[PDB]
């Protein structure tokens, strides 16, 4: 949930942004990110003709993460701070998630 004020602000923004997505329910800055749906939903909400949601749902978690981080790069010019494997196979580092989400929040 929300401990610091940066976490509270980012988590309500993510939750408002991802609100309309069925089967998405972001609860923290670690395990809610490992399957790759949340990052894709944050991006997609802002430009829903940018890619097909169905296509991302059919991808594996690693594919989804690589997709979201590449789409952010190519469309938003956001540097890839996270590696898909640091996210998909192990408990994500909270600091790192928040710092990447902060760069999304600023450019979106």
């Amino acid at each position: 949930l929300q401990q610091t004020n940066s976490e509270k602000i980012l988590l309500s923004w993510v939750r408002q942004t991802t609100r309309p997505y069925s089967q998405v329910n972001v609860l923290n800055f670690t395990t809610s990110w490992t399957d790759g749906l949340a990052f894709n939903a944050v991006l997609h909400r802002h430009k829903p003709d940018l890619f097909s949601w169905d296509k991302v749902v059919k991808m594996s978690p690693i594919e989804r993460l690589e997709h979201a981080f590449s789409k952010a790069q190519t469309y938003l010019g956001i540097e890839k701070l996270l590696d898909p494997e640091d996210v998909a196979v192990r408990l994500p580092d909270k600091k790192s998630i928040i710092m990447y989400l902060t760069s999304l929040f600023e450019v979106l």
